[PDB]
């Protein structure tokens, strides 16, 4: 049974592509990437076609993680095909819940990625108006949450 997770933010250039690349590293290094469909997407259309924020890329390169992604907006189909849709903050969640109610088939469990944090940091804050340290915090949160989600899904 092939499992799937979709990481979601507003733009799909900062937080979600990081979480996605973090997770694809986890499963790849445990020999199970073949068992996982992994992706990320945006609630809005602002960044469509764009690569990840360069600051996020630089952060990912310091941790030696390849991050290669073209921003895309979430579709009605994503709700039917993904087992899990994990977002970053409360407005993401509100948006996703909104879209999920326009759809016939919602297989996806929609949750904050942070609800998996062992350290109870619910929200993964947007680093967009911040600095490198803010990107680093996001990365560390993703590692914690992804590692926990991979072990045991709600």
């Amino acid at each position: 049974a092939t499992k799937s997770v979709l990481f979601v933010c507003l733009g799909n250039i900062c937080r979600s592509p990081i979480a996605e690349a973090v997770f694809r590293k986890l499963v790849t290094d445990q020999n199970i990437s073949e068992n996982w469909r992994v992706d990320s997407a945006a609630t809005s259309g602002y960044e469509i076609g764009n690569p990840p924020d360069y600051r996020g890329q630089s952060c990912m390169k310091r941790h030696g993680i390849p991050m290669s992604h073209v921003a895309r907006q979430i579709t009605k189909e994503d709700f039917a095909t993904f087992d899990y849709i994990l977002c970053m903050d409360e407005s993401n969640l509100r948006d996703l819940n909104r879209k999920s109610n326009q759809v016939k088939t919602c297989k996806a469990k929609i949750e904050l990625l942070g609800s998996y944090d062992p350290q109870k940091q619910l929200i993964i804050e947007d680093p967009y108006y911040g600095n490198d340290s803010d990107f680093e915090t996001v990365y560390q949160q993703c590692v914690r949450c992804c590692r926990a989600f991979l072990e045991k899904a709600h």
